[PDB]
């Protein structure tokens, strides 16, 4: 019993990371066979970053110009590219550590954990939610960049996200493994900011599942509602649409807490307009939307990688 | 900037899970170096863990009734012996990922990540703290027994627990790695709760240091107070007593942030009395006790491990 919000295990993912220098700019790179991929600003001074030109910065480096860090190794550079916002290192050496891996790119609801790194070495793992505008509430530092986040299935690392840069709020923004941002964001120091974010309905619903799994149960009341009744409640608290979609998804833990999908939006319609009158559900004083469905049934029935 | 509940990196923690089967029973070893260490109740049938006489039912035991399973190896078992409430087993095969470690029993409000595994492998890892009615508020389930929980410091794992149980509420209780309880619970199937749970005082002062470092500010008043005013205040809000060594532990934070201990504990004085009027500091509606100011530390200056 318990619910947490817990993070994938790092282990895969702390085997890849490396430190890459280029000057005076260090930042995290990912070594996967006998590549290692970074943000395509390490390339730049603290000037250049005001205004870059990445492809002119480019042309004017050569594969010695990069210093690459596997511990106390260092790797030779034998080639180098530019796709999109990251930097492709081609390396004489294929990582031994490098896990099956696949580069995803996500949609915004969806979770994964972060490996927080600084001079490619990792500090801590936590989860994140890619939020709907396209940002993530991370922690996350001067020198984090090249950070990464990712997913796991059974042995297979799904790679869906390198970090950036911070946006005002303290919220942060990044591409996935090609260097294509998530959201309108470009890497470049000039003012920039986040859509207004929302709500990630299907999540909260999934949350109260894990809630009801785990006895905590004093929302559940007596009503249904269609999904016109409730979106339309939901729209006015900024809360993402419900689709059907979503509630094929959240199938599994209707079926397994007995509680039909309409029943707990009937819940969570009554939980918005009412407030929770000083109460917690699993501890926590806000309903909480950053686990998805498969995130509660794994953290709920126990799925363990290899 | 940013904060989050974060884990440490569990790769070296990773290389060290194995499966433990005695019989029917399958729980969750810790292989380090020769010796696999795991709790005793492996050694049980359900019906002896009512009631069980663990020295009898460990005599009718001998080192090939122990299966134990790293990945696809079976460790061969070349001795067994019994220290408190762990079972510790001599295997022929020193584990080669073993890291630097040490065995540590932590005190109540220190905090630590735990590696959720089943069937040796992991499920996923999380930030817990001890609490001061010698639980830890978990997410664990059948099979998670012999998870263990862990700091880093620079290379160095130091294991401070061993999960055994859940008692009411849904909370666990464990060992130290010589398989002594944290608190007065032991290994037995009969009806048991934890104490009354009390809130960690220096861990909420060192969470409001960080919601400081953040940006996070409204709940600062202009007041001091003496350690005596704002203790006796928190005894009738079930807070901790806050002692000249936390205020000593502290200091860092205070000097970084240019609040002496004291005027942080006017304002939360003043957050008890008056309650957080349905704001929220560092995106949480409930003052949090679940950070030491190490892990504060750690997290906002970046600290990485080897
Ligand atoms: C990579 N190591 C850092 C990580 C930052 C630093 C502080 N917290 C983080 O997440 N990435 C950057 O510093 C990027 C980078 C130039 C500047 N930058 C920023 O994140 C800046 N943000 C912005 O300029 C804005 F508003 F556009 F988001 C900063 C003010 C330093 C937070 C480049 C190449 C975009
Ligand atoms: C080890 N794999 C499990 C982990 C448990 C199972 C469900 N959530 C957990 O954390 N450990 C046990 O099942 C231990 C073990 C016998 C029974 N037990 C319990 O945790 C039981 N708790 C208690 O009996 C009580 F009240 F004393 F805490 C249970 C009712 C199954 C939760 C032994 C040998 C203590």
């Amino acid at each position: 019993s318990g619910f947490r919000k817990m993070a994938f295990p790092s282990g895969k993912v702390e085997g890849c990371m490396v430190q890459v220098t280029c000057g005076t700019t260090t930042l995290n790179g990912l070594w996967l066979d006998d590549v290692v991929y970074c943000p395509r600003h390490v390339i730049c001074t603290s000037e250049d970053m005001l205004n870059p030109n990445y492809e002119d910065l480019l042309i004017r480096k050569s594969n010695h110009n990069f210093l690459v860090q596997a511990g106390n190794v260092q790797l030779r550079v034998i080639g180098h590219s530019m796709q999109n916002c990251v930097l492709k290192l081609k390396v004489d050496t294929a990582n031994p550590k490098t896990p099956k891996y696949k580069f995803v790119r996500i949609q915004p609801g969806q979770t994964f954990s972060v490996l927080a790194c600084y001079n490619g070495s990792p500090s801590g793992v936590y989860q994140c939610a890619m939020r709907p505008n396209f940002t993530i509430k991370g922690s996350l530092l001067n020198g984090s960049c090249g950070s990464v986040g990712f997913n796991i299935d059974y042995d297979c690392v799904s790679f869906c996200y390198m970090h950036h840069m911070e946006l005002p709020t303290g919220v942060h923004a990044g591409t996935d493994l090609e260097g294509n941002f998530y959201g309108p964001f470009v890497d470049r120091q000039t003012a920039q900011a986040a859509g207004t974010d929302t709500t990630i309905t299907v999540n909260v619903l999934a949350w109260l599942y894990a809630a009801v799994i785990n006895g905590d149960r004093w929302f559940l009341n007596r009503f249904t509602t269609t999904l016109n009744d409730f979106n339309l409640v939901a729209m006015k608290y900024n809360y993402e649409p419900l689709t059907q979609d979503h509630v094929d998804i959240l199938g599994p833990l209707s079926a397994q807490t007995g509680i039909a999908v309409l029943d707990m939006c009937a819940s969570l319609k009554e939980l918005l307009q009412n407030g929770m009158n000083g109460r917690t559900i699993l501890g926590s004083a806000l309903l909480e939307d950053e686990f998805t469905p498969f995130d509660v049934v794994r953290q709920c029935s126990g799925v363990t990688f290899q």
